[PDB]
């Protein structure tokens, strides 16, 4: 019964909408207290947080909570990131690289909801604005984005204060919605720096090889999630329209199927499931 949020977005907007997979029902939530394009989601103890952004760019972590329907203010992080990218290890939310203005970021920083406090981490080996993150039993990856001048790099992050660098995609990808699905990061879509991108591909952590698998129905700034084992995409830019096509992955069939539309067309969204 859980639900796919889409939080804020660029047509900056406001809208926090559900999604529910199995019927295909959109239901409009409260609004973002500040419109925020270029921010993430993630969920934490059934609370949906949304990070970063921008209106001006943003340090704004807020949180909402569905048992409510009311955004509730969070510290802020301790420096604005738009384009972030984030996840989250042991109920702990990290938020990682994204831009301040020109000073593109590589440093990561971590927030405790217990203590409401937000806390510096060991940065990246490379800035990434538009950085993709997912996490993998408590791995934290960033991949692609574009450090201010060039990235098909990825680098990992374990939690007990390095980042490594991984194996490099096949695609130079900036804005590319990435995540876990079973025990494969995949990176859809993205700007290579001329085309935004269709295809996908995926990183085996077990054989620390990225493989393409079938190429979605051209996007970037796309949100995406995980729900009931289906890897769902959501609005983007595909080069002329912002769009409101929200596409869904099989693994097992290794097809990409369109399964709804939003409301309205976005990118720059932040999504996530609970
Ligand atoms: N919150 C924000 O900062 C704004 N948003 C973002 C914008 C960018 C990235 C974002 C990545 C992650 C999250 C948000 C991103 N990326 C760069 C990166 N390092 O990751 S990107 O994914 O690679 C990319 C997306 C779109 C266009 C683009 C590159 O450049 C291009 O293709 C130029 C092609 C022609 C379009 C154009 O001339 N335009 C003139 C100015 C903008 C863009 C425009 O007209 N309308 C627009 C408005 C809002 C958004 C996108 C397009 S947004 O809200 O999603």
């Amino acid at each position: 019964g859980r639900l796919i949020y889409t939080a804020g977005g660029y047509f900056s907007l406001s809208y926090l909408e559900a999604y529910n997979p199995s019927d295909g029902t959109w239901l409009r939530l409260a609004d973002l207290q500040v419109p925020r394009s270029g921010l993430a989601g993630c969920v934490v103890g059934g609370l949906l947080y949304a990070v970063g952004g921008r209106n001006t760019d943003s340090s704004a972590l807020d949180c909402y909570n569905p048992m409510t329907n009311q955004w509730s203010p969070c510290a802020p992080m301790s420096v604005p990131r738009n384009r972030i990218g984030v996840g989250v290890i042991d109920g702990h939310i990290y938020a990682v690289g994204g831009s301040h203005g020109c000073i593109h970021h590589n440093s990561v920083e971590r927030y405790e909801p217990e203590r409401d406090e937000w806390h510096l981490v060991a940065p990246m080996l490379t800035r990434r604005i538009g950085v993709g993150v997912a996490v993998l039993n408590r791995l934290l990856y960033a991949v692609g984005g574009f450090d201010g001048t060039n990235l098909n790099s990825a680098e990992c992050y374990y939690p007990e204060n390095e980042w490594r660098m991984i194996t490099a995609m096949n695609t130079i990808r900036s804005g590319a919605g990435v995540c876990v699905l079973h025990n494969c990061i995949y990176a859809a879509g993205g700007y290579d720096g001329q085309d935004q991108l269709n295809s996908v591909e995926r990183y085996d952590v077990e054989t620390e090889t990225w493989t393409f698998v079938a190429p979605m129905k051209r996007r970037s700034a796309l949100g995406i999630t995980v729900h009931q084992g289906r890897i769902y995409v959501l609005g983007g830019y595909d080069g002329h329209t912002f769009l409101d096509s929200v596409e869904c992955y099989d693994p097992d069939t290794d097809t990409w199927s369109e399964v709804t539309r939003m409301t309205s067309g976005r990118s720059g969204v932040g999504v996530a499931v609970t």
